[PDB]
DNA sequence: ATGATGACGCT
DNA sequence: AGCGTCAT
């Protein structure tokens, strides 16, 4: 009880751009705003792979991965706007240049971690602290969470529409308030969801791009917050609310447990919702899952994770990835070193940007490929030295170290046919 | 015939 | 090192 920690020592934030490559689309292009539209991906297979949706869009089923031709199938007005496509390939230049206007403008509040292209961990617990003096025990106002949702209010004995449910929420909450203790978690919280409402206002007026966030006491539950009210809202998940909301909440949509692990706590335990995890010792869940997920497991479905927000706004890795499906799978030699060409062109200006702008030089480079049959991401990564920034010298330096792949007894060609490549710039180092 | 990426764990 | 998982 009194030795018992509850995960409330930070305020965490998860910001999360609404529609992203959409509303950079549809800056550039007014026509498109508020009208239902996605962005695409290469036009000549069934004209394109759809990479984003506007919540127009979405409103009619069209989703991601779907090709184009089908969206336009549920939603004949669907308006697209399509990658730039350069050296045979896409080229997300214009998206990561819009990332770094909104990691900027977040850079300016708080300590980021980049978790995505379009969205990023704030560690708050500071500038929470601060403004808690300035706001010397004086109450906070409706009015300055004026996007913000209580997740679990309103409850008990007591509008039909969305906006008078979110006011009587926040009404409950703010009226419960103990504004005189700064040491109050939920304070600590209220605070951190009045900093990023400023901290949403500064994205939406500096670059036109609305986002969703969530603010709770450690990442997972931030992540989880930001999509409960998503689009241009913001939530707050406090540590009260976590039974409920863990009572009913699918394992899979934890971060994390989307995948295998996930279904296996699912099929091992034979429960459905994160909440029955509490259930069980933390031995037990070690037992199962091995030592460190089983401890993360006990402490999380209590609402409880200790991975911290790191300090870092920049990508690790840069790399340049194509795919080559069906029958267009590489199958001579020629084939190979040309597209590893255009791939190391790309990287290499992407490195020498990074280099000005971030005063580093990668060290290794990183070839990967995938041979027709294979399903997984990758068939073979191999590495070599990075020590010149020159396409010519990075696409040749790939081909030697994959060139032994080449079952082939053959001169001109190559096999198995090759249906990916991918080239990665790793390991920097200050420059 | 999703694609193009990116972080991090395991042995 | 090279492979696998999970992610947007
Ligand atoms: N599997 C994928 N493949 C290629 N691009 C992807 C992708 N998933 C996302 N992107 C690209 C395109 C996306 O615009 C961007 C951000 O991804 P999200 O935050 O997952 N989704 P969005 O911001 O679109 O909508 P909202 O957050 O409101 O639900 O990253
Ligand atoms: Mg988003
Ligand atoms: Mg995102």
């Amino acid at each position: 009880g009194p030795h018992m920690a509850t995960g409330q020592d930070r305020v965490v934030a998860l910001v999360d751009m609404d529609c992203f490559f959409v509303q950079v689309e549809q800056r550039q292009n007014p026509h498109l705003r508020n009208k239902p539209c996605a962005v695409v991906q290469y036009k000549s297979w069934k004209g394109g792979g759809i990479i984003a949706v506007s919540y127009e869009a979405r409103a009619f089923g069209v989703t991601r991965s779907m090709w184009a031709d089908d969206a336009k199938k549920l939603c004949p007005d669907l308006l697209l706007a399509q990658v730039r496509e350069s050296r045979g390939k896409a080229n997300l230049t214009k998206y990561r240049e819009a990332s770094v206007e909104v990691m900027e403008i977040m850079s300016r509040f708080a300590v980021i971690e980049r978790a995505s292209i379009d969205e990023a961990y704030v560690d708050l617990t500071s500038a929470v602290q601060e403004r808690l003096q300035k706001l010397q025990g004086q109450p906070i106002s409706a009015d300055l969470l004026p996007s913000t949702y209580i997740e679990g209010l309103p409850q008990g004995p007591t509008t039909v529409q969305k906006e008078g449910m979110r006011k009587q929420g926040l009404f409950q909450w703010l009226d419960s308030l103990q504004i005189d203790n700064l040491t109050s978690p939920d304070l600590q919280l209220t605070v951190g969801a009045v900093i990023v409402e400023e901290m949403r206002a500064a994205i939406e007026r500096e670059t036109g791009f609305q986002c969703s966030a969530g603010i709770s006491h450690n990442k997972v539950l931030a992540k989880l917050a930001c999509g409960l009210n998503k689009p241009n809202r913001q939530t707050l998940v406090s540590h009260g609310s976590v039974p409920q909301l863990f009572s009913q909440m699918p394992i899979r949509k934890i971060r994390s447990l989307g995948g295998k692990l996930g279904a296996s706590v699912i099929e091992i335990l034979g429960i459905e919702y994160m909440g029955e995890l509490t259930q069980f010792t933390e031995s037990q869940l070690q037992s199962h899952f091995g030592e460190k997920n089983g401890s993360w497991l006990y402490a999380m479905c209590r609402g409880i994770e200790h991975d911290p927000v790191k300090p870092r706004q920049l990508p690790k890795t840069i790399g340049c990835s194509k795919n080559f499906p069906g029958k267009t799978a590489l199958a001579t030699r020629e084939q190979v070193q040309w597209w590893l060409l255009q791939l190391a062109q790309e990287l290499e200006e992407r490195l020498t940007k990074d280099r000005n702008d971030n005063d580093r030089v990668a060290t290794q480079l990183v070839v990967s490929i995938r041979v027709q049959g294979d399903k997984r991401l990758s068939s073979l990564r191999r590495c070599c030295a990075l020590t010149r920034y020159d396409a010519h010298k990075m696409s040749h330096d790939a081909f030697t170290v994959i060139k032994n792949c080449n079952t082939s007894g053959i001169q001109t060609e190559w096999s198995p046919p090759l249906t990916m490549l991918f080239l990665c710039a790793t390991k920097f180092s200050a420059s």
